[PDB]
């Protein structure tokens, strides 16, 4: 009615989607934080330990969020590698792919 100001950054204003401005917390807290909304399965390598804070533009949807999680890892020194239905987050600074010893096939000797 009167005193038309409204000059405060107090209003977060959830525009039908979740705003993401997190503060440096444990990486696995955030990997659970993202899976909480995304509904996705994650596999965290024991070497994945550090601080992560997802800060992004206006409210993010489930997929939108997950896309920023992929970026926050790259800043953190980690990466998410989808292993089928489960996504594995590992330290890309140490391991990006790491071809396993089970890459020799089946090896079927003729005799």
């Amino acid at each position: 009615m009167a005193h038309h100001h409204h000059h405060h950054v107090d209003d977060d204003d959830k525009m039908g989607s979740k705003l993401w401005n997190l503060r440096n917390a444990d990486i696995r807290a955030v990997i659970a934080e993202v899976s909480r909304i995304t509904g996705k399965n994650f596999v965290i390598d024991p070497r994945v330990q550090g601080k992560v804070s997802i800060v992004s533009s206006t409210p993010l949807s489930s997929r939108e969020l997950y896309q920023v999680f992929l970026s926050v890892l790259q800043v953190s020194g980690y990466a998410a590698i989808p292993n089928g239905e489960i996504i594995k987050i590992i330290p890309n600074i140490d391991a990006k792919t790491q071809s396993p010893d089970l890459l020799s096939g089946m090896k079927s000797p003729p005799r």
